[PDB]
DNA sequence: TAAATTAAGATTAATAAT
DNA sequence: ATTATTAATCTTAATTTA
């Protein structure tokens, strides 16, 4: 049977919703050690998650939008080994409605557009060409109470289609790189330096982790690993898991990264040593030089690794994606099959044969 | 020439309407 | 329950700025 979506897309339970699952039952290859956790979006061309679910030992994805851990939808499949009992958020959770989260935007945001929720934060931002056809579509209405209908619903579907925020007097604009940031659970400023472009900013947080998401589910890692852990991360990014664990108090004895961006690579640096971290960090870039030996060498020389986590390319999978959505074998999402091939590498030294 | 700008439909699912 | 309509969606690439 094909893999059917939940709805409400909650997962195993999300915080201040009814429907939470304390205990799931996995199959006996699925289970640590290592524990990994493994993260992609979930509107994927048919048969893709059916795959992922096969090479990960047949564990059904835990689908969770992202909505009910910040301003903005994020529908994203989840597949780990991870209890599920005695999850907690991280404190304080980021606002939750428009209003809240954008608090000066009351004073420009119309009676008919109804939105209290942002849509998915993506890598290709609103143009300033939209945001003039939108004010230009409005302008001959300035003294009317309300524009019609039909003017309305170009300027709502245009607002929801590009994620949208009214910030002036008839204009609709997108997201700034550090409200990205900030709904994403990262601290302010996280993306900026580290010879990161303005440009290089939208695409690198347009592809990361909502941070509170996946705190939430690693969460029970805390009372695991009293003394800290250490972690393979692949495609890191701009450290989504790192942060992650970093706020919930969950000391990386020793980090291994796997990220090919450079810029990216600086970013989590630059994390690693503002935030005083005392374990150690190994930057490597292409997953596909990673020789099975030097996996093992690693955990030869620091002792296994505790938590392997990280989520593969999704542009050959995603709905945006005009021109390459070919599915799970595309150039980048391929590199899926490198995840399995790593963590098998892992689970080879952590649980045998 | 790094950075910025812009527009390029299709695929599903969710929801509404028989 | 079945069918039709609405709705969301970790994007690529050509081009221009500066
Ligand atoms: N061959 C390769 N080797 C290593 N990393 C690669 C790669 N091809 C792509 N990547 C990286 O895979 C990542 C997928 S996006 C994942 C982002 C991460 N979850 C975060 O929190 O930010 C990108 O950062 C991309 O640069």
């Amino acid at each position: 049977e094909p893999i059917r979506l939940p709805n409400p897309m909650i997962g195993f339970g999300v915080p201040n919703e009814p429907g939470l699952i304390t205990h799931r039952s996995l199959p006996e290859l699925a289970r640590g050690p290592p524990f990994f956790y493994y993260e992609n979006v979930a509107l994927t061309p048919k048969g893709v998650w059916e795959t992922i679910s096969r090479h990960l030992f047949e564990i059904p994805p835990e689908f969770v939008d992202s909505k009910y851990f910040c301003v903005a939808a994020r529908k994203r499949g989840y597949i780990h080994n991870l209890p599920i009992n005695n999850r907690f958020q991280i404190q304080p959770p980021p606002k939750y409605t428009i209003h809240d989260a954008f608090p000066l935007s009351k004073r420009w945001w119309p009676e008919w557009d109804k939105r209290t929720k942002l849509n998915c934060i993506l890598t290709c931002t609103g143009s300033a060409q939209l945001t003039n056809r939108i004010r230009v579509a409005l302008e001959p209405y300035n003294e009317e109470p309300e524009p019609p209908k039909h003017v309305q619903r170009y300027v709502i579907d245009q607002c929801k289609k590009w994620n949208l925020v009214w910030v002036g007097k008839n204009k609709a604009a997108p997201l700034e790189p550090d409200e990205m940031e900030s709904i994403l659970g990262f601290p302010k400023n996280h993306t900026r330096g580290g010879g990161m472009s303005r440009t290089e900013r939208f695409k690198s947080l347009g592809n990361s982790f909502q941070v509170d998401t996946v705190a939430y589910h690693l969460s029970v890692l805390k009372p695991i690993f009293p003394h800290g852990i250490n972690v393979l991360s692949l495609f890191t990014g701009i450290g989504g898991g790192e942060v992650a664990l970093h706020r919930l108090q969950i000391k990386m004895k020793l980090v291994v990264s796997v990220e090919i961006s450079k810029v990216n690579r600086n970013i989590l640096k630059d994390f690693w040593e503002q935030t005083n971290q005392t374990g150690e960090l190994i930057e490597f870039s292409d997953i596909q030089h990673l020789t099975n030996d030097t996996i093992e060498g690693l955990m030869e020389k620091y002792g296994g690794f505790d938590l392997v986590i990280g989520g593969s390319p999704c542009n050959n999978l995603a709905g945006g994606n005009r021109v390459s959505r070919v599915g799970l074998e595309g150039d980048q999402s391929s590199l899926f099959f490198e995840y399995c091939r790593i963590l098998e590498v892992v689970r080879a030294r952590m649980r045998g044969s």
